[PDB]
């Protein structure tokens, strides 16, 4: 089936992954270097052996294309994937007069009481961002997230670059260019950042009228992460290809440190006893063509019939 | 935030604007009568939810203050905002021996071939204006543009009036005058003109040592137009106030027909999902005080961090 590459990755890491430590001291089985390709003409690679919320992905990917960097848009679509990073900034803010939220990540996980006080501060934080225009601007703005690196890369001269905007044109004018690249990795920022980009840089390629894309990911969470990562990028391949009026091609996913947190072994094994089903199909608005102006209703998933979801703990 | 007034205008026109036809048959959503104020002590109102080229504005506004009316100055600063109106005159000129450029506006938009021949004639036109002193004088001179109405209004007696020059003095001698007005609207010209002034007339006001300005705009393009219009006039408020040695006040923008071309609906909606960021600041040369003698380097924008630009078609 279409998803086999991922399943094979799970087995490979369970089979020859060596024990390697990580920043959260949770332990992982690692492998360095790996590549799997997906033929998007055979179907959309959204794992059927485990329910993956396409909503969260699409609303987050559009967030990126808009070049946005503020959480307010995500909370507007009930997307909490980036909350923690913003919250962290409100907490260490001198305007913060409330309970000590130092290292809330681990504390909430162990202490069941902190898990309530931490969920109250968050619930109201998301509220301020959502209603207090100024608060939103002040804390809801992450700043150095994918949206601004893709569409507002800062020059030494003082201005900004629309990498993706520019690349999309070179595809229409010079489809055979071996320089259809976008980079989220900037050396003068990386060391200051909390989480330097996992999705380092990607490349587009065009032959026989088909658009293919390769993604270099410096680090990967096999269980929780990869499922979303595969879908974000294969969807992008589709949108970019839609604007350029090209046929869809292949999504090549290359890896640096593909790892598996140890607290996921049972959950990963259980998914492997599952047999993939036929893959779903993507349906994009035929009329509308400016992908940068696309909204939810413009992108729709068809025939997704996934197995029941699989719960697991987040390494923090 | 500072820019909210404009965002509210976009929503209002999307909400209660009735369908009204226009000269370009492109269709617009109109509203008659509206007013928004900007407190310039809170920051410069240059939209952050969309990148707006401050360069084009400043170089065009100085063009006005110099009382100039010839395009050569604009092309000297790579400003093509007024090219079309001059080009039109070269085209219908009997000295014009080249391809039929009748109604180039629509033809270039639809026909992709005309869009190249039209771009060649223009490229060389801008060249003649730029090098052939006589050609410049002959076609590069628009004549009845803001620069001459502001600074060289023609009397029935035969001479000329420096409205702005005169008003600037009455501000220094009689700061409390309720007649600090400038008009670009002249009844004996209007019916012959291609595009009668959109920026009809403006008024200055002074209290507590602060200079405020009101602008009456008979017609407005919400998406493409207004962003530039807000910045031109708020910058003027600053310069005039600089010469008169006054504190900056409020910029009141009043409207006649504020409309939205239908081919901008998606682009306008996308901008509304964006959350404004803090506004930039203006920095004017402290030494130099004769605004009429100001040049680019004398006016500088600080901390402008706009969202990525938004492309859209020009109603023609
Ligand atoms: O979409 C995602 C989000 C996160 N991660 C993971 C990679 C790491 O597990 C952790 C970040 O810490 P590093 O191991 O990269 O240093 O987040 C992914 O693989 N994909
Ligand atoms: O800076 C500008 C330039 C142009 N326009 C618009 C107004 C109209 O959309 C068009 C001129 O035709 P009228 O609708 O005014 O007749 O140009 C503005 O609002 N602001
Ligand atoms: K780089
Ligand atoms: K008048």
């Amino acid at each position: 089936m279409l998803e086999q590459p991922y399943l094979d990755l799970a087995k490979k890491v369970l089979d020859e992954g060596h024990f390697k430590p990580d920043r959260t001291h949770t332990g992982t089985y690692s492998i360095f270097g790996h590549q799997m390709r997906f033929d998007l003409s055979k179907g959309f690679p959204l794992l059927t052996t485990k329910k993956v919320p396409f909503g969260l992905i699409k609303s987050e990917l559009l967030w990126f294309l808009h070049g946005d960097t503020n959480i307010r848009f995500l909370l507007q679509h009930r997307n909490h994937i980036w909350d923690e990073w913003a919250f962290e900034k409100w907490v260490k803010s001198d305007e913060y007069h409330g309970p000590d939220m130092t290292d809330f990540g681990h504390r909430s996980q162990k202490d069941p009481e902190f898990a309530a006080v931490y969920h109250e501060e968050m619930a109201k934080f998301d509220d301020r961002v959502l209603h207090d225009d100024a608060f939103a601007a002040k804390y809801g703005d992450l700043g150095l997230v994918y949206g601004s690196q893709w569409r507002a890369w800062h020059t030494s001269k003082g201005d900004t670059i629309d990498q993706l905007g520019d690349v999309i044109e070179q595809i229409k004018t010079h489809p055979y260019s071996t320089t259809l690249i976008v980079s989220a990795w900037n050396p003068e920022d990386v060391p200051t950042m909390a989480l330097p980009p996992c999705h380092t840089l990607y490349q587009f390629y065009v032959n026989d009228g088909k658009l293919s894309l390769q993604l270099y990911q410096r680090s990967a969470d096999i269980f929780l992460g990869v499922p979303f990562n595969i879908a974000s990028y294969a969807l992008l391949t589709h949108l970019v290809a839609h604007e350029c009026g090209l046929e869809v091609g292949e999504f090549i996913h290359t890896f640096g440190d593909a790892h598996l947190y140890v607290n996921h072994l049972d959950q990963i094994k259980e998914q492997l006893s599952r047999t993939p089903r036929p893959a779903p199909t993507l349906q994009l608005n035929p009329d509308k063509h400016d992908i940068f102006d696309f909204d939810m209703k413009d992108i729709k998933l068809l025939n997704y019939d996934p197995y029941p979801a699989i719960k697991a703990p987040v390494a923090v």
